[PDB]
């Protein structure tokens, strides 16, 4: 049908249709008769698949033969969606798929969404370690993604009342036919025990014992021939009154069971430390088997990169000084000096409450060998910066992996910059951010350590993938190569005045607007009008993204339609959406405001379609390939310096949407390479939040003088939104007037006023669109491509590169 | 090579190979260059599996536009072993599929080897449910088993100092190519919760569900192109603070977590409860639909028989009315005389010990419905015995469902009889014991219900597959349709005096006990002289079966050369195995006994190589293909009376062993059919055993009286076996001498003066020979399709057909 799918030639369609029947007999025991879609999803997904196997194993194969330098890329996340379409995608199979399902009486879209999302991640960190992957494959690196296959993601969220509700995420139910369990690959991970110390070094002894199952799931490059590995662990119970031995077989399997959902909070269980802990020995042991199948660790640095997302896997810089010094018997500095130029940091966010800090007496019962070497570790780095800074005291204290206090903490971020040879920010503001303030000490000792890398998104998956055709009308100005190399999206400056373009762009979005309002009606029942400005906010609930300012303008947009019925406003369809972590209350009342307020302003007879205020249900990867397509203006407003980059902003600049933000993370560089004229900037920047901090925050100062602010205080707190609850609201207006971190007041005007220059320049189409190709022409520095060019050339020591290899 | 294995044509051949390579490469994504013998095994398996699948969806398919009368068999154990090679034998692959391995490089044997046997039962019972499957297949009939698909089936048993430790049997590990999950399937089954009765009946509410997911296996019959289905039920939470929710989903689905190893004691544990509930309801659920998809219930005993393997099965009679009555509406007569004439019950054992009789407690709360159907259905029952036998109170306390005493307890198996048009035992004396003592109440009210169906094996796993060599040279006189008619073997009397077969018989064995010598050799380190008499009695250990009384033999052998050096004797391998169920003390002490005396005997210069005894590990499937082609004798030697009918007997005499046992359950159907000349017939009949109880045991007469005896027990209790610990045995030899239910001495005499004309006959080859042939010709009526015929004809109303379904 269109161009970026690729070919449907006539052998391909009909080898196609065969191998589809094949599985659909062989493979899933069915026939024409008693299959259900989901047979038909599960037979061409079987069918895409053995396209991949030929690829992936000359892939490793080549690996073997060449020996380039191996990156590890460890995370705890990876949220990774939908598996079928971007397959197709990257291995050009899309329209010849499409043909042979057509002439099979079925319809592939309708297949696609049958597939259940890997979620296998919260939000923007375990994304990006997907987004790399796919980078990592494309630019045709020997790469490696490791994990754990939870068999429960992200739970699913129900809306039920106005509340969140958890629904377990049984992704695993009907099978998953992407990976490939390597049984045979097992290894074994200790825990408890204690340490011995012989003649000969120190023994960890009287160990408990959980195994850990490889399961491997390909990832294909973009049409380079390159299928590189994710690796996701699963936990085992070892072999070795009867029956409940074989029950309790659950407390060691437990481990790989369930992901964390607190991306707020840092908790301290017991749990998510065997978690970070088996990941990472599995791993390791795994690394070094490679490594030596290829007895001198000088050249360890040479052949292997661990890139360490988060400090989630900090434990890895720990276990290979163990793993050097205790079982290949290496001594202390030379172990040190190969586990310094093998390990890099990647550091996701400044809020406090969200490091990790694990309490001395779990380490002491869980791993006493590490926690033996995380303080030898700590001498020997303070010993350095009592050299460099003689006779600062308090330098020592703060700098100290060991935090002291009523519970002793070890501060897993303090670990990773010892340990790493570069520790990086995900934007350029938050690289400086970290150089300024929480790393400061670090830097002024290890100046050299520290780097950005801004963050980005693949094109394939958040262009080609969910916006065809948008994807498409670049196509015919520019070519395809665009798609591997987005820089080149800057050729459509030159079509800013082209009167073709400008109709093709807003027809584009015109579409992908009409074809989501229909989803709406069709899976939740809701009504909306196409012809409003589409109002997005979609991200994870945090008080620091401040849904709650966004709640505060639509109120305000309500309250100004209730005071001048029959003046012309610009029609809004207001979209919020995201999930609350389980534990955190505000985020849950937060989402319950967002409904509440929908139940006022969707209702009221005088507001009609001019005002609609949607809360989106279960925010996921597939939802986000959906709405961002369809969205006219991207919500952005995090407090400026607490949102380290965002990566969702650069989904919707790529996508034909305007933005509204703060100064924060990436947004600052997206306006940089747009041009702040078309990007609607407003509010704070880092400089005025600090000044404030200076003078004390005084939210009753903003409510005294603002009218507007202080009606809708009056309304939440008199029971307008909740009629049957008249205080329900209470927590809300307390925090904002007491106790507000991120000082949702203080951009209240600025946000107001900057939306309304959005509402005016909507009302001009062709402005707008011009605008929007403005937008979409500068977003080539955010294709992940960049960045991991930039982590390869400039971290792991690795020339990326765009040759395929041969075609099987 | 050998001609019952089938032909191997040039087109197969090629077409095996090319689909072996295939599913190399795209099944198990490896090369040859990685491949192990695990890979090359489940390359053959799913090129194997392919060949079914088209037969296995066009049998159901005849089912559904024939609409048969359909059979269910209720068990909570399928013993099915190892499923390759009789997949090859059913489709006759067995030779193509040796051709293409070879042609491959590759040794078919060495690959069998590599599959873990489908371990989910304990023993017999659970082995003919695996007989009668492949025989009802080999039938034609529209049958289906169904149970559970338990994670751990039968533990694997490792001996450690003499002594049984149990592992975990972890059979899934690797994956399993024969099951098809079925998720779609998947039913609702409820526990706990209460009963309201409404206006119209009885209503179940605040119930906890457990979701049952199926897994669908299939059965060849032999040569016939029917492939018949085994559906195995698999527990599944539910989707619906928040990580400790998702970790207690493991509660519910322990319910199909591991089999119950205890065949000796009936313990009462819920969860065994659970799972027999689980199982029940399920698989009525399943029935009732595909009933309905052929409304008027008049039809379902027509349609539908369900044959209750055990009482293990036995709510299956109060659910089916609960459905009836409480969903479907019907009045209870009616819903009554459909039960009954669907239901059978087969029962396995008189052992009061072994027989169900659940708490009413425990019914209470977990199926408080089934109760009080359960009390109606008795209610009623009573009222008839009341109404035939008026004035005796003693008969309606003892036919009472209900049992009274400190704890009330529902007596399964009367349940069982009153709700069944049919029930039988496995064997004529069996059958006649349950008239005359356990079920003589019953036997008087209902005459017409009490049948007799002697037990069988099948001839392709008993013969065909585990004894090629025997097999050929029985087709090469005969022909090939025993195979399916077993009652042909009878043609090989006329070659008793054929002194070719009598060569070819007494080669097969030798060459069967020269491959399992080796065996031995290369998987335990163990030395045997394969010129010996193999003495073999493998069985699960218990007090009845007298593993016991073969020992004090094998200890008289000892002492009896000890005493004459010099004197020529018989040499013996003495092989005893079998598993002890984990909390069975006394059987596990056998054990230890058994591994003490070969630790002595095997290690005296003085015997040398005259005696050997071994205890043989970890007794299963697989091991029993093995071990039994090799026996030269076959130790049937339970406690008359005790022992329902055994099947192990039976694939002993198809093998070519002579038997040495009591007139116990098949043996004497086995003596009857050979001719008693032909039998090694000893000890106490059940007469005997009855007119020693009414005189009362006295063990103490019998040590007074045989000196050889005496020595025996002063030997076990003064250490001799023993001498680090000197009163290890004393458990061993109060139980003998003070508390033995068994009468082990009151047999020993006859017991060994037979085994002394048992060595007589092994002197003589050509006439130990031919009383061989004598009982391998007069095997035929111990076949499962003989077995399987008089179950259809004479309680599910079906007939048997070996006509072939046209093949794809
Ligand atoms: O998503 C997260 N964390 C978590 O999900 C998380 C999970 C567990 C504990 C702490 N945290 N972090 C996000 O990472 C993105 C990628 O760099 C950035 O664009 C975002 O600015 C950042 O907030
Ligand atoms: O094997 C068993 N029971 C068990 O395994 C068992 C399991 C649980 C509870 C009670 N029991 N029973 C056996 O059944 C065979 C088949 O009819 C007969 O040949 C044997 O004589 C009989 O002992
Ligand atoms: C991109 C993405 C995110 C990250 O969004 P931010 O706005 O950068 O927090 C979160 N969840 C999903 C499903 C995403 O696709
Ligand atoms: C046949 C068989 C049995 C039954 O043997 P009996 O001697 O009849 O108790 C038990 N276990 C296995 C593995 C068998 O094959």
């Amino acid at each position: 049908q269109i161009s970026v799918r690729g070919l449907a030639g006539v052998e391909n369609v009909t080898e196609l249709k065969k191998n589809f029947n094949r599985h659909l007999h062989f493979t899933l025991v069915k026939d024409r008769n008693v299959a259900t879609p989901r047979d038909y999803y599960f037979a061409l997904a079987h069918t895409v698949r053995d396209h991949l196997v030929g690829r992936w194993i000359r892939t490793q194969q080549h690996y073997y033969e060449k020996d380039p330098k191996r990156i590890y890329y460890l995370s705890l996340e990876f949220y990774m969606g939908r598996t079928l379409q971007n397959t197709m995608v990257n291995l050009a199979l899309e329209n010849a798929c499409d043909e042979a399902t057509y002439q099979l009486g079925l319809d592939m879209e309708e297949l696609e969404e049958i597939e259940e999302d890997a979620g296998l991640g919260n939000g923007g960190l375990g994304r990006l370690a997907a987004c790399f992957l796919d980078s990592m494959a494309t630019l045709g690196l020997a790469a490696y993604g490791y994990g754990i296959r939870y068999e429960f993601g992200i739970f699913n969220q129900k809306i039920c009342g106005g509340w969140q509700m958890e629904e377990a995420d049984d992704w695993l139910r009907y099978g998953n036919p992407w990976e490939k369990a390597r049984p045979e690959f097992t290894l074994p991970v200790h825990f408890y025990g204690r340490v011995e110390h012989t003649s000969q070094g120190a023994k960890w002894v009287d160990t408990q014992v959980v195994l850990a199952m490889p399961y491997d799931t390909p990832v294909p490059g973009y049409r380079n021939n390159v299928v590189n590995t994710m690796r996701l662990w699963s936990a085992k119970a070892p072999n070795d009154g009867y029956i409940q031995a074989v029950l309790d077989r659950n407390l060691a399997e437990n481990i790989s069971r369930v992901l964390y959902p607190n991306d707020n909070f840092f908790e301290g269980k017991e749990l998510r430390l065997k978690q970070e802990y088996f990941v990472v020995a599995a791993t390791l042991q795994d690394i070094i088997r490679r490594f030596k199948s290829s007895t001198n660790f000088d050249a360890f640095p040479d052949k292997v990169a661990i890139q360490l997302n988060d400090t989630h896997p900090s434990l890895a810089i720990p276990e290979l000084m163990r793993v050097l010094v205790d079982l290949e018997r290496l001594d202390w500095d030379k172990a040190w000096e190969v586990t310094v130029k093998t390990c890099a940091y990647t550091n996701h966010t400044v809020l406090p409450e969200a490091l990790e800090r694990w309490p001395v007496h779990l380490l002491e019962t869980l791993l006493p060998r590490h926690l033996q070497i995380i303080y030898e570790i700590n001498q020997r780095f303070l010993n350095r910066v009592a050299a460099a800074f003689p006779g600062d005291v308090d330098r020592l204290r703060r700098m100290s992996l060991v935090e002291e206090g009523a519970v002793k903490r070890i501060n897993m971020a303090h670990l990773c910059i010892a340990g790493s040879h570069a520790v990086n920010g995900v934007a350029r503001i938050h690289s400086e951010i970290l150089k300024k303030t929480i790393f400061k000490d670090f830097y002024e000792l290890e100046p050299h350590k520290f780097q950005n890398k801004t963050n980005g998104i693949t094109p394939r998956r958040w262009l080609v993938l969910c916006n065809p055709g948008l994807a498409e009308i670049i196509a015919e100005r520019i070519g395809e190569e665009y798609i591997s190399d987005l820089d080149q999206l800057r050729k459509l400056l030159s079509y800013v005045d082209d009167e073709a373009f400008i109709r093709d762009v807003a027809k584009v979005k015109q579409e992908n607007k009409l074809k989501f309002a229909a989803y709406l009606e069709r899976e939740y029942k809701v009504h909306i009008n196409p012809n409003s400005l589409f109002d997005v906010q979609v991200k994870r609930i945090h008080e620091y993204k401040r849904q709650l300012l966004n709640c505060l303008h639509v109120i305000t947009l309500y309250n100004r339609i209730k005071k001048e019925p029959n003046k012309f406003v610009v029609p809004r369809t207001v979209m919020i959406g995201g999930k609350a972590a389980p534990g955190y209350h505000m985020a849950k009342m937060i989402i319950k405001l967002i409904t509440a307020i929908g139940d006022v302003v969707n209702h009221d007879p005088v507001v009609g379609d001019r005002l609609r205020v949607i809360f989106l249900e279960n925010y996921r990867v597939s939802l986000a390939e959906k709405v961002i397509p369809a969205a006219d203006l991207s919500e952005q407003i995090s407090t400026a310096g607490t949102e380290a980059s965002g990566t969702g902003n650069m989904k919707f600049m790529l996508n034909g949407a305007l933005t509204i933000g703060t100064m924060d993370g990436a947004n600052v560089e997206m306006a940089e390479e747009a041009g702040e004229e078309n990007f609607f900037i407003f509010g704070m920047r880092v400089e005025d939040v600090d000044r404030l901090d200076q003078r004390g925050y005084n939210a009753q100062e903003y409510y005294d003088r603002i009218p507007e602010l202080r009606q809708i205080i009056e309304q939440l707190s008199s029971g307008f939104f909740s009629p049957k609850q008249p205080d329900l609201f209470k927590d809300i207006v307390n925090m904002l007037m007491h106790h507000d971190r991120f000082k949702v007041f203080a951009d209240y005007e600025e946000y107001v006023k900057c939306q309304e220059r959005v509402s005016a320049l909507y009302k001009n189409p062709r402005e707008w669109t011009r605008m929007v190709i403005r937008n979409i022409a500068t977003s080539g520095k955010f294709s992940s491509d960049r960045t991991i060019a930039q982590y390869a050339r400039e971290i792991w020591g690795v020339e990326p590169s765009r040759q395929r290899l041969p075609a099987p």
